[PDB]
């Protein structure tokens, strides 16, 4: 028998040694098995591969309990997925613009460049230790990792178009936004008035206007009455909020908003850029880098720091 010894993982912390023999395939003896993205379950070992960590699938409870504490799922697919997208996003490059880790552009990744650099301007505590740790490493400037989880998460692959309020909305979801809190006055000339109270996600998301200060006066809402109503913003708890709209010809003043998703082109293939408010206004396009004192395009995303807002109504 001739057996090089490997460590088996599913986070890359709680590492098991195995000794594999080397007529056998990865695949017979752990099941499907990965070395740094790459699917390694049909080959057999190579004398190079001692002592290496690979990624397995759980296949045992400790597994499935050590998989969860670590990416918050039990989707059996979730680290095939994460492997096949790592493949690519390790080949990626990763340059910092204006103090931000950036992403060249490749494999129609300008939504999760745009992603990223949003993520470093706002407050966000990821549940999931996966997330959290890539996050870290991302704003030190390797976000592969991150990448490569951002398209698991979000059940994307590689080249395949994406939405950067989507993608938000997801990243959201796996964060800690409960202290989040968003109350909302509605006011019908017939139904009268109606507050409500959103938490977590709904709390720092809305779709329909750009402008923090237009959600704050108000905006026209159908009523169920049939009558058109106003919703405006009682009160606000949360160190963000995304205010969202179909891409729209918008005016950004240095020094009013955070960042900003610029899109350009049809819906769905189009392109993304990013605009950041620092002394000056930064449009980051990848590894492309421009800055102007004013800016008018298409904006279909703006990020506005908050912390307690209440209305003077
Ligand atoms: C880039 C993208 C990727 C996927 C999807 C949805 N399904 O796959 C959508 C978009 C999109 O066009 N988003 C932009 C920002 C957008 C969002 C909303 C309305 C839009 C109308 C016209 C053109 C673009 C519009
Ligand atoms: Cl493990
Ligand atoms: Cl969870
Ligand atoms: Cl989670
Ligand atoms: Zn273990
Ligand atoms: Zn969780
Ligand atoms: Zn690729
Ligand atoms: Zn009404």
């Amino acid at each position: 028998v001739r057996t090089i010894k490997v460590f088996t993982t599913v986070d890359n912390i709680n590492l098991h040694t195995q000794v594999v023999d080397m007529s056998m395939t990865y695949g017979q003896q752990f099941g499907p098995t990965y070395l740094d993205g790459a699917d390694v379950t049909k080959i057999k070992p190579h004398n190079s591969h001692e002592g290496k960590t690979f990624y397995v699938l759980p296949n045992d409870d400790t597994l499935r309990v050590e998989a969860f504490e670590y990416y918050h799922t039990t989707d059996p697919s979730f680290l095939g997925r994460y492997m096949s997208a790592l493949n690519h996003t390790k080949k990626w490059k990763y340059p910092q613009v204006n103090g931000l880790t950036s992403i060249k552009w490749a494999d129609n990744n300008s939504y999760l460049a745009t992603a990223l650099l949003t993520l470093q301007q706002i407050e966000l505590k990821f549940n999931p230790p996966a997330l959290q740790d890539a996050y870290y490493r991302a704003r030190a400037g390797e976000a592969a990792n991150f990448c490569a989880l951002i398209l698991a998460y979000c059940n994307k692959t590689v080249g395949e178009l994406g939405d950067v309020r989507e993608t938000m909305s997801y990243l959201f979801q796996h964060a800690n936004l409960d202290s989040c809190k968003r109350v909302l006055n509605v006011v019908c000339k017939t139904c009268g008035q109606q507050q409500t109270t959103l938490k977590g996600v709904e709390a720092v998301m809305y779709m329909g206007t750009l402008s923090y200060e237009q959600f704050k006066k108000g905006v026209q809402i159908p009523c169920t009455c049939g009558k058109q109503a106003t919703k405006y913003l009682v009160q606000q708890e949360s160190p963000f909020v995304m205010m969202s709209a179909p891409p729209a010809q918008y005016e950004l003043k240095h020094g009013t908003f955070t960042c900003a998703s610029e899109y350009t082109g049809n819906y769905q293939c189009g392109h993304y850029k990013h605009i950041t408010s620092k002394e000056t206004l930064y449009c980051i396009d990848g590894a492309l880098l421009t800055k102007s004192s004013e800016y008018k395009g298409p904006i279909t995303d703006v990020f506005y720091k908050e912390n307690s807002y209440t209305t003077t109504i």
